[PDB]
């Protein structure tokens, strides 16, 4: 199993997310930057594993349920079973990982990406050890009901550039946006 990371889309006010969709209107790159970033993996013969939670599974369209060409576990303390569509079920963040150092998975898992929302975000960015998040720059405010957590600067250090992330700024729809790297290792 390679690197953890966090990916997410927020605006100004730190919103992600408000009545079960994303605050803004659909911007097309921005979904296809998430789609490259989680599919890609660079080990050959493996594939990524996008760990989500539960509201964020039902976010995303029927139609592009699972994630393709990604390992899809939803987090649940309810559910019995993974959803239709899901491939794998956990009860906390811990046995998720856990999940991934054992035989079905261990062998098969390149790159892990958390996909949201704020409760899963929150614990892994405060977990120790090495992490990045691929966060998106939203350049407005928008009414949200859902809210990314407090990076901490002191942790996360905004990298100058990395490789096939593009550091200029976008704009979809009239929305600036940019994306951004930062990593922590403690
Ligand atoms: O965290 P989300 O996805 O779901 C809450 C639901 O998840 C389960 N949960 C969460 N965390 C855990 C967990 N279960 C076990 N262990 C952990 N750690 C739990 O379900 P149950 O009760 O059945 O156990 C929680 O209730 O939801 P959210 O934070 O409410 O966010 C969804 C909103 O944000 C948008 N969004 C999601 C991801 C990324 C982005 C972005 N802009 O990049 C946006 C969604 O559209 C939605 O509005
Ligand atoms: C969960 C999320 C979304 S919600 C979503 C994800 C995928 C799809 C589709 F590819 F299936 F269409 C739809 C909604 S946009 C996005 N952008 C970044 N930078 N990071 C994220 N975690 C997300």
């Amino acid at each position: 199993v390679g690197s953890l990371n966090c990916i997410v889309a927020v605006s100004q006010n730190m919103g992600i997310g408000k009545n079960g969709d994303l605050p803004w209107p659909p911007l097309r790159n921005e979904f296809r930057y998430f789609q490259r970033m989680t599919t890609t993996s660079s080990v050959e013969g493996k594939q990524n594993l996008v760990i989500m939670g539960k509201k964020t599974w039902f976010s995303i369209p029927e139609k592009n349920r699972p994630l393709k060409g990604r390992i899809n576990l939803v987090l649940s303390r309810e559910l019995k079973e993974p959803p239709q569509g899901a491939h794998f079920l956990s009860r906390s963040l811990d046995d998720a990982l856990k999940l991934t150092e054992q035989p079905e998975l261990a062998n098969k898992v390149d790159m892990v990406w958390i996909v949201g929302g704020s409760s899963v975000y929150k614990e892994a960015m405060n977990h120790p050890g090495h992490l990045k998040l691929f966060v998106t720059r939203i350049m407005q405010d928008f009414e949200s009901d859902t809210f990314f957590p407090e990076i901490d600067l002191e942790k996360y250090k905004l990298l100058p550039e990395y490789p096939g992330v593009l550091s200029d700024v976008q704009e979809e729809k009239g929305i600036k946006y940019k994306f951004e790297v930062y990593e922590k290792n403690d």
